[PDB]
């Protein structure tokens, strides 16, 4: 459909441009099957490596690397996947993981995809975020 173009747009950019755009789309939210429990289990993993290991893990699993963890990441259900992601940007809120640059603006080419996804529909916006995880890890 339309979120094609969104996900490949997405995708086009940088892998720190990438992680700017998606964590901004959590900000926005506060001002087959999913298993939870197995979701903050990878997370609980990612919340005892440092900073640089927690930051290098989230471009590991856009950039398709091949870890232990992105094994581990990539034999997950796409909606679990995107579960574990939250997971990662309310770390970064309860200073449990790598926080985000206060001085980072971004980039107006994803202001833009920013201002597009806003407007789509919520069952599609959901399907947008779904889409975009899934192609990550390993394997
Ligand atoms: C520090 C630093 C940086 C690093 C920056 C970093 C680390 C940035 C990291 C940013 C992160 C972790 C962004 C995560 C966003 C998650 C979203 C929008 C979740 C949507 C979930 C939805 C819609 C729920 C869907 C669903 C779920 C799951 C269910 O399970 C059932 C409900 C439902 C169906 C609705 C830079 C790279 C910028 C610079 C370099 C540098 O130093």
């Amino acid at each position: 459909p339309t979120i094609r173009k969104y996900v490949q747009s997405w995708q086009k950019l940088d892998v720190d441009e990438q992680l700017a755009l998606f964590w901004f789309i959590y900000k926005e939210m506060g001002g087959s099957t999913v298993s939870p429990a197995i979701a903050e289990g990878l997370f609980n993993q990612v919340k005892e490596l440092n900073h640089e290991q927690q930051l290098q893990l989230q471009r590991d699993l856009i950039r398709r690397v091949d870890n232990q963890l992105s094994r581990e990441y990539g034999s997950l259900g796409d909606t679990t996947k995107l579960l574990f992601w939250y997971l990662l940007s309310q770390g970064m809120d309860n200073a449990t993981i790598v926080p985000f640059p206060a001085d980072y603006k971004l980039s107006s080419e994803s202001q833009e995809l920013l201002e597009g996804i806003k407007g789509l529909g919520f069952e599609q916006q959901i399907t947008l975020f779904r889409d975009y995880v899934s192609p990550m890890g390993a394997e």
